[PDB]
């Protein structure tokens, strides 16, 4: 069935399934639609024999240069996507709800890539985009397929961040604190302003754009202090670096960051240490540092993230496309 967003009770039942699911994703929470307020939301789900929700997909529809919309379910759907028969049923429900308005329904779930899974998906009629497409550019995947994820379940007795690392790394992490860096966290308007200042400074320093502050304000209003947390690192009254982390489902995700110009006394390391500590304190299974361009020292993102994740980066299946309008798909999507 399709979710009636104006039915408070239906909405809550949908949310409860999402929040309690081991496959839950913050970008699949109905709150994500409130953040992406310039996109159109359409959500569907399936029920078992008892009428209990067993699978759900939150879609956001975007505009294109054509008469069709782009339907995207970021890191969804919420279920075991390898159960392709169930997936098809959920997707059939989504296509019904789209009612011919989109040229494609794309979803990029956080499931491991494998030749067998890629093949099955194609066998079921989907078009997959992973090892067969450019690493970067407007043709690359929306989300990076390679991600640096720390599996905390490998350290069941870990009490603090330092317990997860070898001495050489313990030293790197201890440095900022040794030099006076202190981190405070929360999800108040003041923490947001601190983040925004470092965020925009960072953007200007690299000559890149940045999202408006309202984007983050909507995020703060959509998620509570137990879900969204802003970490601010300072040294003797001086703002140095910050980071925003989201706790949802089985992981805490490091999503945004910012650092001032000049000397930052390795503050970014202290921010990471604190986010990881939050994961340990809440018994969260995974800590996700996000994507990398490539597993190489020639990649700055990899170099930094490799300090906290020594295991191989996780490689996801990529984008799974349910083509609805072939002509438009060929025009707007290429390898």
């Amino acid at each position: 069935p399709v979710l009636n967003l104006n039915d408070p009770q239906a909405v809550e039942r949908y949310e409860e399934f999402m929040r309690q699911s081991p496959y839950g994703q913050v970008t699949q929470d109905l709150g994500w639609a409130k953040v992406k307020n310039n996109w159109e939301p359409v959500d569907v789900y399936l029920e078992d024999d008892q009428g209990a929700i067993i699978a759900a997909m939150s879609m956001l529809l975007g505009d294109t240069p054509t008469d069709k919309k782009f339907a995207y379910a970021s890191k969804g759907p919420v279920m075991d996507v390898t159960d392709v028969d169930l997936l098809d049923r959920l997707v059939d429900e989504a296509v019904k709800a789209l009612d011919g308005r989109a040229y494609v329904l794309r979803f990029d779930p956080e499931v491991a890539y494998s030749d067998e899974f890629n093949t099955t998906l194609q066998d079921h009629g989907y078009v997959t985009r992973n090892r067969n497409v450019a690493d970067a550019g407007m043709h690359a995947t929306i989300q990076p397929r390679l991600n640096m994820v720390l599996d905390l379940t490998k350290f069941p007795d870990a009490k603090t961040t330092l317990d997860l690392y070898p001495s050489k790394t313990k030293s790197k992490i201890k440095r900022p604190f040794r030099d006076g860096v202190e981190v405070h966290s929360g999800n108040s308007a003041t923490e947001l302003d601190e983040f925004f200042k470092t965020y925009t400074t960072m953007a200007e320093r690299h000559g890149i754009t940045h999202r408006p502050i309202e984007y983050f304000q909507r995020m703060q209003a959509a998620f509570d202090a137990d879900t969204m947390r802003i970490f601010v690192a300072e040294r003797e009254g001086k703002l140095l670096s910050t980071g925003i982390a989201l706790k949802y489902g089985r992981k805490i995700w490091y999503m945004y960051a910012g650092s001032m110009d000049g000397n930052t006394y390795y503050a970014p390391y202290a921010v990471q240490s604190e986010m990881i500590q939050w994961a340990l304190d809440t018994n969260t299974d995974l800590y996700d540092l996000g994507g990398i361009e490539s597993e190489s020292t020639d990649d700055s993102l990899y170099v930094f993230k490799h300090v906290f994740v020594k295991d191989a980066p996780r490689e996801y299946i990529g984008e799974i496309d349910k083509v609805l309008d072939p002509e438009v798909y060929a025009e707007l999507v290429k390898d």
